[PDB]
Formats: structure tokens, sequence, C-alpha cells
């Protein structure tokens, strides 16, 4: 068992990632090995899906399936082993079903597909299954250059994050077929174990390109489904009676859970990456979504435990529910999976509504306290020519992007401290669950424009990127001539992929912490420090000064 995709892998002097028996995040050898097999099935599929060789044409099913499956191998998404084997099941079903369509035409020359992952068919039963040992991401650990492995992983791990966005784009109603072609090529090529440090870097930038396309399209879905987030204040206190809290990234599930509970008199609370839902007008319309509860995925355990009603996990950042003994009342949706905790497929929430009604709910409201959220792609560009004014009257000193995931380690204090200690004459543009790091602390404004400007969700770095571009557009300059640096936090594959696209956009002088990834060797991350000056955090006061100045 070996993977290292999260900011929280095993972290040791010798080596990088989690091997051993279990993950740090609760995945077992079983899963994390089975997940490897699913990735291999998946990669083969994608190689046959690259099979519109001249005009072999495309099946939306395969296209639209591949990300959704890959998404399950993601961190804190899925830890139920059967589910994962089953994703592999139907990957191969469609590789085979796919093969037939092309095979009625020219009998695939000499080789239908020259592929490592090939047909990759499999035998049955889980424990006795795990022959995925042949597929682990580092079977050639020392049989390939260690720096080649690092680029390789950051290429796959990265693409993973992109697929998450492809899906929770798709689901919100949008895809593109050229993107799908690019997905499959990249996945197909990653299938074939190959490692050429030149093309790994160069196909780690192209993932960046693609990820932007798809974040393009996913910000396209959110705006079109539920409006353009306009700036909006959210209560983070508890209120009144019975409640269901919904966590994760899928706005669809909240719009449904909202209609279904419409005047049922049970209330909706968001948590984690569901916060920025609140800014969306066709979603904030509801009088029952009361507030937003708790903070940061890193502590579901002790907070979900305290929340009266049931919890609905839309996607990602789920951990072991057994600890807080709330496993009866967590409902995994979509591709989220945890063994033995109820999975709610279908768009019928009434199961969990009635469950919410059985429970305590809240005993009162607390004296409320609101934060401000939903600086939309739209509403951010709204700000720009006033950002440029404020800067152009030495009112706005420089803009700071405190961003990316929350994790668990105390070393994350950095982000909180960084944020308060940003000087009183410059903005924060935050955008992720690490928003929760400094999010409820007091910030003030610069002439009305709030100093803490939430942009929404990890997936909304696309918003942040686009603000910068329109600032560079406007100030006749270039993206890092801009008076903004980026001090991003990170935890999983989506934030890897945002780093890729940020790098691919060519934004130089990024500051990931609170540590840098497990598969980036001091060599390699020094190569990134060659090409893009990407440096780690480690110190709040130093890094403040470095960044303010010319
Ligand atoms: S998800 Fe992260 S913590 Fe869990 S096994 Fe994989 S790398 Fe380790």
């Amino acid at each position: 068992m070996f993977c290292v995709q999260c900011e929280q892998t095993i972290r040791t002097p010798a080596g990088n990632g989690c091997s051993y028996a279990q993950g740090m995040c609760g995945k077992t050898a079983e899963t994390s090995d089975l997940q490897d097999l699913l990735i291999a099935a998946l990669q083969g599929l994608s190689a046959w899906a690259v099979k519109a060789r001249e005009y072999g044409i495309i099946n939306h099913d395969v296209d639209s399936f591949a990300p959704r499956a890959f998404f399950s191998t993601l961190t804190n998404v899925n830890f139920d082993s059967p589910r994962i084997v089953g994703y592999a099941r139907e990957a191969i079903a469609l590789r085979e079903a796919l093969k037939a369509q092309c095979l009625a035409v020219d009998a695939n020359a000499r080789v239908d597909n020259p592929m490592a992952d090939l047909q990759l068919v499999s035998d049955d039963l889980g424990e006795l299954q795990r022959q995925a040992a042949e597929f682990t991401p580092n079977k050639d650990k020392a049989a390939i250059g260690e720096n080649i492995l690092g680029l390789r992983l950051l290429c796959l791990y990265g693409l993973k994050g992109a697929a998450a966005y492809m899906e929770h784009a798709h689901v919100l109603g949008q895809y593109d077929n050229d993107i799908y072609a690019q997905y499959h090529k990249i996945m197909a090529w990653l299938g074939t174990w190959p490692a050429d440090m030149n093309a790994l870097l160069e196909c780690s930038m192209e993932i960046g390109q693609m990820n932007f396309k798809v974040m393009s399209i996913l910000d396209a879905g959110e705006t079109g489904k539920y409006g353009h987030p306009t700036p909006t204040q959210v209560n983070v206190k508890a209120t009144a009676g019975k409640c269901i809290l919904i966590s994760g990234h899928d706005l669809k599930d909240l719009y449904n859970l909202l209609e279904q509970t419409e005047g049922t008199g049970v209330n909706v609370y968001t948590h984690g990456e569901m916060l920025p839902a609140h800014g969306y007008p066709e979603l904030r319309k509801f009088k029952h979504l009361v507030g937003n509860y708790g903070s940061g995925w890193q502590n579901q355990q002790v907070e979900f435990a305290r929340f009266p009603g049931p919890i609905v996990m839309t996607s990602n950042c789920i951990i072991d529910p057994t600890v807080g003994a709330y496993d009866d009342r967590i409902w995994t949706r979509s591709i989220v999976g945890w063994p033995g905790v109820r999975h709610l497929d279908g768009d019928d929430f009434s199961a969990v509504i009635t469950q919410a009604q059985q429970m305590a709910g809240f005993p009162y409201s607390e004296i409320p306290h609101l934060i401000t959220v939903g600086f939309g792609r739209q509403t951010l560009l709204g700000a720009a020519d006033t950002l440029i004014d404020l800067v152009s009257r030495e009112k706005l000193r420089h803009i700071f992007l405190l961003g990316g995931c929350d994790g668990a380690r105390g070393e994350r204090h950095y982000f909180t401290d960084f944020a308060t200690s940003v000087p009183d004459d410059c903005l924060i543009l935050t955008l992720a669950c690490g928003k929760y790091r400094f999010n409820k602390l007091e910030f003030g404004d610069i002439e009305g424009l709030p100093r803490l400007v939430d942009a929404g969700q990890c997936n909304d770095a696309y918003s942040a990127i686009i603000l910068a571009v329109t600032l560079a557009e406007k100030l006749g300059c270039g993206v890092n001539d801009l008076p903004l640096s980026l001090v991003l936090s990170w935890f999983e594959q989506k934030a890897i992929v945002i780093l890729l696209t940020l790098l691919s956009l060519g934004v130089k002088n990024i500051v990931t912490g609170p540590t840098a990834p497990g598969f980036l060797t001091p060599d390699l991350l020094a190569v990134l420090n060659e090409k893009f000056g990407l440096r780690s955090i480690t110190t709040v006061e130093e890094d403040m000064k470095q960044l303010l100045s010319a």
C-alpha cells in the first residue's frame, strides 16, 4: 500500500508517503491498494476511449463516467472498498462495451490498443482480490528515478483534482468533449507507466491548462444553475429548531435538500465547502437555510457529533464517522463513501428529513454573528476598477490571497496569524476551507470594500485567477507585476491541480504551506523553485515583509 497525495501523509526524514497498514486519513491497505487497481482499470478505459482514432466517435457515458470514478480514489472522498471495486467493475464493463463499438470497424488494425493497462480484466472477492500490488504508483520506486516518480505522481494526483472538478461540473450541468478528449489522452498516457522528466513537467503544465478549461465550465454551471453570487452575510450561529447540515461542494444537493425541506420547518445548515452556497441568489432565496455551522473539514469529528440533526456529505472531506458516534445520521451521497454509513442515492432527501425530525435540533438561537461571503466571479470583476482606484490612491497597499484547504496540524496557525497581521491597508482574497482559519475574526474595510473578501470555494480560484487577469489587463501590466502575492494552504488533489493551473498561468512566487507535498523531493521542489520560484512558507513575519516590497 502506497499513496502520498494528501498534505497529511506519513512525513518522515527518510521518506515521503503512507505505506504500512493504514492511511493517516483512515484508508486501509485494502482500499488504498484496491484504489490502485481502480486507477489502472480507469486508465485502460481511457486508452480505449482515446479510440475515436479517425472518426471512431465518443460515448458520453464513458467520458462522463471516467472522472466520477477517478474522483473516488481521491482523499477523504471514499473509503468503502466494495464501492471502489465496483467502480472498477463498470470501468471495465465500458472498456469492453466500448471495444465492441470500435471493433465493428476495421478490427483495430494490428493492435486494438498498445497499452500497459490493456484489457485488465478481474476475478472477484475483496481481501483475496488485492492483486493491485502490480499496479501501485511506485512499483518501480528505485527501478525509476526518484525525481521522475515525484513529477509522475504530481501529474496523476493533479489530474485527479481536475477530474473532481470535471465531475462536480458535470453534475451541475456542464461538460465539454474537447476537455474529455484531453482527459483521456492524459489519463491514457499516465496509464503507460512512463517517466521522461521533460514530458512529465510538460504534461503537468498541460493538466494546468486543461484544469482551467474545466474550472471554466464548472464556474459556468454554478452561475447558470443558481445565479451569480452577490455579496452576502451569513450567520454562523445556531438558530431555533430542527436541522440537517450538509457539507461538501455540490450545490445541486443543497437546492434539492432545500426545496424538499421547504416549510417542512426543518432548517438547513451548511459546513465546510458548502458555505459559499449562501451567496448564490437562487439558493439564498430559501428562508430556511439559517446559517453555517462549525468550521473546516479537519474537525467534522467533534462538531458533527455536537450538531443535533443528520448530516449529508455532498463530497470530499469526510472522515471516520464512527469516532463521533454520528454514523447512524451521516448520509454519503454521489461518490462519497464510508463503509456501513448510509449512502443516499436518488434525489429524495425525505429519508434524512424525517430523520432530522426525530432528533433534537437546537434549543434556541444564539445572539447571532455574521461573516461575508460570495464575491462571485461576476461580483469580483465588479470590484476591480475600484480595487485599481484604491491602489491608485495608495489606499490599497497590496492584495493578499490567503487560500486553499484546511488541514489538522498546529503548524497551520501560520495562516491565521498571517491573516490578522496583514496590514490594515490591504485586502485578503480568501477562497477555500482554510477560509475557516481566520474567517470568523474581525477585519474591517478599506472605504467599504471589506478587507476579508471571500471568493467562495476551492474551485473558485478560477474566480481569483480571473480577477488578477482583469487587474493585469487594466493596469497595462502582467500577472505578477500586480501588487498581489499568493499564500496558499493545501490539502488534496484539487488543490494540487489549482497549483498546476496557477503555475501554468505562470504566476511565479507562490507560497504553499504548511508543508509542501510528499512526492516533491528537495531536488524537484527546488526545480520548481527554478522555473517558478515556488517556495514554502515557514515564518509569518519574514514572509510578510518579503511580500509587501518591490
Ligand atoms: S489519503 Fe493522504 S493520508 Fe490517506 S493514505 Fe492517501 S496520502 Fe496517506
